[PDB]
């Protein structure tokens, strides 16, 4: 319809391969430059976070109270030279945290985890804090908002209370009785660099939309760009209208 093509015009003025994915439940509906990186596999970067947290929750190596210290080490960015809880830490998007809380968890449960869960390619290589990252795990567009949609329904194969601690560790705003929650990342280590606006709206209604942006990055481009465009398509969708 007209809103398809509101939607379409938004990305005619995007130069970068993009895909925006959305779910309700029952259809996987597919817009942006190019469609085929919906069925394409591109690593998690910092979109993996929400699964690291959730198996780290559910195996009792962190909960959502203990705060992860700042060992004295400067890390790349200077913003996360402070202590974090796990949720702070995923507003933040603090990589050194969760990949503390990878080491937690250890090669062995990631890999079995990973693949009780069947998350994307399930393959973690040699190195625990590394492989959402540089690869070789990947993830489809449709494979994420599927994994999120289930998420904002409690319905993965985590503890209730374990999914809701992470899912209001995503929270991003709401309007009126309408939740937005979003998780961001942009994979740098790995050409071409991919990037990412995972999440979901939860309407009053009990209804939830999930959603996917999945776009080629490259080196200067405008870090909110992604959230913006993304609140722009759920505007024009009316999933979640600018108030
Ligand atoms: C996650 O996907 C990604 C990596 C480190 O795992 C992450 C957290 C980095 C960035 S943006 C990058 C780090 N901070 C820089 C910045 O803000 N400026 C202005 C220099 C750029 C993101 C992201 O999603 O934006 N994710």
């Amino acid at each position: 319809s007209i809103i398809d093509q509101n939607v379409q015009a938004l990305f005619n003025e995007i130069s970068a391969d993009a895909v925006f994915v959305t779910y309700d439940g029952q259809n996987i509906k597919k817009y942006g430059t190019h469609l085929d990186r919906a069925k394409t596999a591109y690593i998690p970067a910092s979109t993996f976070k929400i699964a690291n947290a959730l198996i780290g929750l559910e195996n009792h190596k962190a909960t959502s109270t203990e705060i992860f210290k700042w060992d004295g080490k400067p890390r790349f960015f200077k913003a996360w030279d402070k202590d974090f809880t796990l949720g702070e830490a995923m507003q933040a998007s603090t990589v050194p945290v969760y990949q503390e809380l990878a080491r937690r968890i250890g090669p062995s449960l990631m890999q079995s985890e990973l693949q009780r869960i069947g998350y994307g390619n399930m393959q973690i290589g040699t190195e625990v804090d590394q492989f959402w990252l540089k690869g070789p795990l990947t993830i489809t567009p449709i494979q994420e908002v599927k994994f999120v949609y289930d998420l904002a329904q409690g319905q993965l194969p985590f503890k209730p209370e374990v999914q809701q601690q992470v899912k209001e560790m995503l929270y991003v705003e709401r309007r009126g009785e309408n939740r937005l929650y979003a998780k961001s990342g942009w994979g740098m280590a790995v050409d071409p660099q991919v990037g990412w606006y995972v999440g979901f709206v939860e309407k009053a209604d009990g209804q939830v939309v999930a959603f996917a942006l999945n776009m080629q990055m490259k080196a200067g481009d405008d870090i909110a760009l992604r959230k913006q465009l993304s609140l722009d398509v759920l505007d024009k969708l009316g999933v979640f209208h600018y108030l």
